[PDB]
């Protein structure tokens, strides 16, 4: 639908502070004026990094009209476009930041029933974008925003057309990108969340991934996840990818996981952590989160 991607003129939007910057651009938060108003809205902009032609915008605009097009909770949608001498882009604001640095932050304070309930999230998302048959290919930590501590949404699917350390051996390899191969990268992401942002093979050189895979070698076993989940994990990353599982089949085994929590992770003072009540989700939902979930 043409009508899902808004084509934006300069005027109506101004950076406010850099959120981070790498090879891919630089991401501003900002606000939106609109014309004729006076009202200021919070939003993300993403600035490219290299300035296009008209034709490589016309591809940019042609996957901008897709990405615009996904509808479902656990999923950010992009919501408009400038095209400046650079190409800018328009998402809504996660104030709370990717789920990367929220497990950082909340380092050994975080319950077990918002882990597993962020993996089932996680896991609804990419099952929505095999359903529209779009393949992500970086899904990591970092691509998961936190709109609250009880809503993820997985973002940046589908921009790559590198992570050798999330990717699958036959992206390594053969630079093949599947849904099988996002299923390898869900792994290694839900690995990041139970180990709380650690870094997956830290110290090994990426040139080197590849050959530790083949003979074997897995990211080991969190110290707070019993052998059922890391059992899951383990499946991700098997060198057939027929054999990995399916996202649908990742959503039903942690859902299961996420009704018995204490059962399937075992985390140091668990029943102390705040455990999300029916007022703070109505609270939460009134507030900033209005969408059907
Ligand atoms: C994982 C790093 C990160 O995302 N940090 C933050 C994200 C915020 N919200 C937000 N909303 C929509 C889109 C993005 C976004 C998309 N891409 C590709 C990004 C790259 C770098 C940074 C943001 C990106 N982000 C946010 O709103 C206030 C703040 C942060 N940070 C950096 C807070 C610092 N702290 C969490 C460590
Ligand atoms: O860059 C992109 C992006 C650009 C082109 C094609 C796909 C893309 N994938 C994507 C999917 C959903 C979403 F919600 C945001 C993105 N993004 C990240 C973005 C966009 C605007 C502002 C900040 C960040």
């Amino acid at each position: 639908n043409q009508a899902l991607l808004r084509i934006l003129k300069e005027t109506e939007f101004k950076k406010i502070k850099v959120l981070g910057s790498g090879a891919f651009g630089t991401v501003y938060k900002g606000l939106w004026i609109p014309e004729g108003e006076k009202v200021k809205i919070p939003v993300a902009i993403k600035e490219l990094r290299e300035a296009t032609s008209p034709k490589a915008n016309k591809e940019i605009l042609d996957e901008a009209y897709v990405m615009a097009s996904v509808d479902n909770p656990h999923v950010c949608r992009l919501l408009g476009i400038c095209l400046t001498s650079t190409v800018q882009l328009i998402m809504q604001l996660m104030p709370f930041g990717c789920l990367l640095d929220y497990v950082r932050e909340h380092k050994d304070n975080i319950g077990s029933q918002y882990l597993l309930n962020w993996c089932v999230q996680i896991a609804k998302g990419m099952n929505y974008l095999e359903d529209r048959r779009l393949v992500h290919r970086d899904l990591a930590a970092r691509n998961v925003l936190v709109k609250t501590p009880q809503h993820v949404k997985i973002t940046d699917f589908g921009l790559a057309k590198v992570p050798i350390k999330w990717m699958a051996l036959e992206s390594i390899l053969h630079r093949i990108y599947t849904h099988q191969s996002d299923v390898w990268s869900y792994g290694v992401t839900v690995w990041e969340l139970m180990t709380f942002g650690s870094k997956p093979y830290d110290g090994i050189p990426a040139s080197e991934i590849s050959s530790i895979l083949e003979k074997g070698e897995r990211l080991p076993q969190p110290p707070i996840c019993t052998i059922d989940v890391y059992m899951i994990m383990r499946k991700c990353w098997m060198i057939d990818a027929d054999s990995r599982p399916k996202f649908r089949e990742l959503i039903i085994e942690f859902s299961k996981m996420a009704r018995d929590p204490q059962r399937y992770l075992v985390i140091q003072g668990d029943e102390r952590m705040h455990l999300p009540s029916p007022t703070d989700s109505n609270f939460y939902r009134a507030l900033m989160d209005e969408e059907d979930m």
